[PDB]
C-alpha cells in the first residue's frame, strides 16, 4: 500500500505516534517519506546482511525476525513482514519502541539526514487532523 501524504499522518496519528516521545506527526512523516516513501512493502537490503522494512525501514538486525540474519534480536517480537502490511500498526508498535532506544529518530538515518531541523510540519500541512 502506498499511502498519500495525508492519509498516513491521519494513521499515524490512530495510533499515538502524534507527538510520542516528544516527536511531532510532521517528523513521524518526513521520516516515513524518506524511509519508503509512503509504500508499506518497501524493503532494502544492508551491507551486514540484514534487511529494512516497510513504512518506517525498520531493521531486521535488532527490530524483527526474517530468519536470515544472522546474530540479529528480534526485540518487537514479530516476522518482519508484517511490518509490510497495508496496515500500519505493527510498524507504529515497533517504531514507538525504537525511538524510546535512548537515541530518539536520530535511529533512522533518513531522518536525522533529511529531516531533523526542517520544517516537518509542512509535512501534515493542510490534511485535515
Ligand atoms: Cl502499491
Ligand atoms: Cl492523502
Ligand atoms: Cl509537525
Ligand atoms: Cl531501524
Ligand atoms: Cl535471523
Ligand atoms: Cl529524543
Ligand atoms: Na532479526
Amino acid at each position: 500500500k502506498v499511502f498519500g501524504r495525508c492519509e498516513l499522518a491521519a494513521a499515524m496519528k490512530r495510533h499515538g505516534l502524534d507527538n510520542y516521545r516528544g516527536y511531532s506527526l510532521g517528523n513521524w512523516v518526513c521520516a516515513a517519506k524518506f524511509e519508503s516513501n509512503f509504500n508499506t512493502q518497501a524493503t532494502n537490503r544492508n551491507t551486514d546482511g540484514s534487511t529494512d522494512y516497510g513504512i518506517l525501514q525498520i531493521n531486521s538486525r535488532w527490530w524483527c525476525n526474517d530468519g536470515r540474519t544472522p546474530g540479529s534480536r528480534n526485540l518487537c517480537n514479530i516476522p518482519c513482514s508484517a511490518l509490510l502490511s497495508s496496515d500500519i500498526t505493527a510498524s507504529v508498535n515497533c517504531a514507538k519502541k525504537i525511538v524510546s532506544d535512548g537515541n530518539g529518530m536520530n535511529a533512522w538515518v533518513a531522518w536525522r539526514n533529511r529531516c531533523k531541523g526542517t520544517d516537518v510540519q509542512a509535512w501534515i500541512r493542510g490534511c485535515r487532523l
